């Protein structure tokens, strides 16, 4: 089906066998270089007005742990940046590495995270997510880097939920949740067009990419990469690792939205 993986035998440099999208020219994750960046005065700031009561699950669906929004209407919104409007959001999930001194799947000047959230949202302009899929903006993504530090006590929530969804198609009620309790301080982030770092790849993706990362323990990046991507009742496998290595800008420009 969509058969993938991060390995070496269904990974990423094979995605585009099946999913053809993995091999265009406008994908992602990307390295960011400083020096390749400005800053961008016209860029303005973001906000979110989330509703906790939207949150519906949480599941692994093998490749990742995912919470989903109720999206039906606008409820918890995406506005401002570099969009040309309100966003629904949707659904977040995360990816990691095998240790902490990777994971992340952008990386800045070289340096990687040990872990990268995405919130992704999509613009009722286009009717669906699915209708949003085929547009260069249907989509636009709060990425967030993890940084290794003190406990975080909001991110300890959503990972005293993971008991609940250990294995392959386990989906558990998740309700109650605002995930902006996750954001850092600062708004300042980077932006830039590009896809999904998953399959299909779809080309429809606004990046907002923050300067700032959240902060979360090794203890907790630990409980993170403990899932595994099999079924209860199979031989166990784990889920160690689910970030794509970085893709070709071509001619596209990040923009800065800080001095
Ligand atoms: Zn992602």
């Amino acid at each position: 089906a969509k058969e993938w993986g991060y390995a070496s035998h269904n990974g990423p440099d094979h995605w585009h066998e099946l999913f053809p999208n993995a091999k265009g020219e406008n994908q992602s994750p990307i390295e960011l270089h400083t020096k390749d960046i400005r800053h961008d005065p016209s860029l303005q700031p973001w906000s979110v007005s989330y509703d906790g009561g939207s949150a519906k699950t949480i599941l692994n669906n093998g490749h990742t742990c995912r919470v989903v929004f109720d999206d039906t209407y606008d409820r918890s919104m995406l506005r401002g940046g570099p969009l040309p409007g309100p966003y629904r959001l949707r659904q977040f999930h995360l990816h990691w590495g095998s240790s902490d001194d990777h994971g992340s799947e952008h990386t800045v000047d070289g340096v990687k995270y040990a872990a990268e959230l995405h919130l992704v949202h999509w613009n009722p302009k286009y009717n669906t997510f699915k209708e949003a899929l085929k547009q260069r903006d249907g989509i636009a993504v709060i990425g967030i880097f993890l940084k290794i530090g003190h406990e975080n006590g909001e991110f300890q929530i959503f990972l005293d939920a993971l008991d609940k969804i250990k294995t392959k198609g386990k989906e558990a009620p998740f309700t109650k949740f605002d995930p902006s309790s996750l954001f850092p301080a600062s708004r300042d982030y980077w932006t830039y067009q590009g896809s999904f770092t998953t399959p299909p790849c779809e080309e429809c993706i606004v990046w907002l990419l923050l300067k700032e990362p959240m902060t979360v323990s090794s203890d907790q990046m630990a409980k993170l990469r403990s899932l595994l991507s099999s079924a209860e009742n199979e031989p166990p496998v784990p889920l160690v690792s689910n970030w794509r290595p970085p893709q070709p800008i071509n001619n596209r420009v990040v923009r800065a939205s800080f001095k």
